[PDB]
């Protein structure tokens, strides 16, 4: 029956544009809104103007600045940025009651990263040392945090989906979930909490066993829903699958809601489909599954997703009053990728002390009067460890 009032609803922003946590950096304390991201292990922050910036890390006006004297280049698929290494003072306002010393990136270039009204001007990334940059000896805030404090080493997030699209105002206005450091919010979910090994502490990685669309089996080879690696991430929108996977699912996803046809820019998720208010069929669309390995020997358990997930609600072109979406799931050629849409169904729970992932239904997820969104076991399933990809 924990339960963490300092810390329920710190979070704001969407599955579009990033949820972000309040922080303060610096002495006297320079507050930052920071998207929290568990797909990457750099704590990175806006340094110089910028356009798209509200405010920005000033190391000038610091007394705790330390400067490492070491530059970081951080490109990604879609945008980069460069930085300069330092350590700081760091809180989380609403979060535990702790100040920590931490390294810094202080971002002084970028490329197509900072987005125009995402309201935040950093990144907290909270996976594992291995895949810091520059190298796995910048260790990443949470590690300091832990070591630093009695903080326990586990953390929480419940991502809330409105399901129904946000304006600026609404957005800065709204509580957009929890991220609860150090422990686990039961008023967060319902039902239980299931549990999936750690496969690996560089991302948070998984092994998924089975896949079903509407209760059919995609019937692939396991090995190809973790080709080359299944992560768990708060920092990408979508949910992402191998590309041979991706077209199986699309297939079936197209055949089971085929009663309607769509645009194929609707499928490449570049396209909004509308319909009239209230009018949405969710019911033709079908529930996803991913079945995850269990922490019990030949034992797995599946969570299971509404097209109210998959489903990203967007504002329309024309501003009318119709119900609008993107698909959002798409192909990846990087494995794997659980995004924030998939996470908007669960809370889950990061249990790094442990090494191994909760999942239980979320308290905030969007449904309908006939479904919801489920995590349920077990199931007896074999040869588990061989779905991994090496
Ligand atoms: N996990 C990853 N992290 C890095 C840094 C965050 C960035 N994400 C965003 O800007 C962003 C933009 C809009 C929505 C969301 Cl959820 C995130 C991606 C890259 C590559 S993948």
């Amino acid at each position: 029956r924990g339960s963490f009032v300092e810390m329920v609803d710190n979070l704001r922003g969407k599955s579009g544009q990033g949820y972000y946590v309040e922080m303060t950096v610096g002495s006297p304390p320079q507050t930052l809104n920071i998207l929290v991201d568990t797909g990457s292990s750099n704590f990175a922050v806006g340094a110089a103007p910028h356009p798209f910036l509200h405010r920005y890390y000033q190391r000038q006006l610091s007394s705790t600045y330390r400067d490492l004297r070491k530059g970081v280049y951080v490109p990604y698929t879609q945008g980069k940025w460069e930085g300069e290494l330092g350590t700081d003072l760091v809180s989380i306002p609403h979060g535990p009651n702790v100040t920590v010393r931490a390294n810094i990136a202080a971002i002084t270039e970028s490329d197509k990263f900072f987005i125009n009204g995402s309201n935040w001007e950093g990144i907290l990334g909270l996976a594992y040392a291995e895949i810091a940059r520059p190298d796995d000896s910048l260790e990443p805030f949470f590690d300091s945090l832990v070591k630093q404090t009695h903080v326990p080493n586990l953390f929480s997030l419940q991502l809330c989906g409105a399901g129904f699209p946000l304006n600026q105002s609404e957005v800065l206005a709204s509580v957009g979930g929890s991220m609860i450091i150090g422990g686990i919010d039961h008023s967060l979910y319902t039902g239980s909490l299931w549990y999936t090994p750690i496969r690996r502490e560089w991302y948070y990685e998984v092994i998924i066993v089975r896949v079903e669309i509407n209760g059919q089996d995609l019937k692939m080879d396991c090995k190809e829903y973790n080709y080359d690696k299944s992560i768990v991430d708060s920092g990408t929108t979508n949910l992402r699958l191998p590309k041979k996977v991706f077209e199986a699912a699309v297939k079936s996803i197209k055949a089971a809601s085929s009663t309607e046809k769509f645009p194929d820019g609707f499928w490449l998720g570049e396209q909004l489909v509308c319909w009239q208010a209230g009018t949405t069929p969710w019911n033709i669309f079908p529930v996803i599954s991913l079945y995850l390995m269990g922490e019990v020997t030949n034992q797995s358990f599946r969570i299971t997703i509404l097209p109210q997930q998959y489903l990203r609600p967007v504002e329309d072109v024309a501003t009318s009053q119709d119900d609008c979406y993107k698909f959002a799931i798409s192909q990846s050629s990087t494995g794997t990728v659980m995004g924030a849409v998939i996470m908007e169904g669960f809370y889950v729970v990061f249990d790094r002390a442990r090494k191994r992932i909760g999942f239980a239904v979320s308290a905030c997820h969007v449904h309908d009067e006939f479904r919801t969104a489920a995590v349920e076991g077990p199931f007896v399933t074999l040869d588990m460890e061989d779905c991994g990809y090496n």
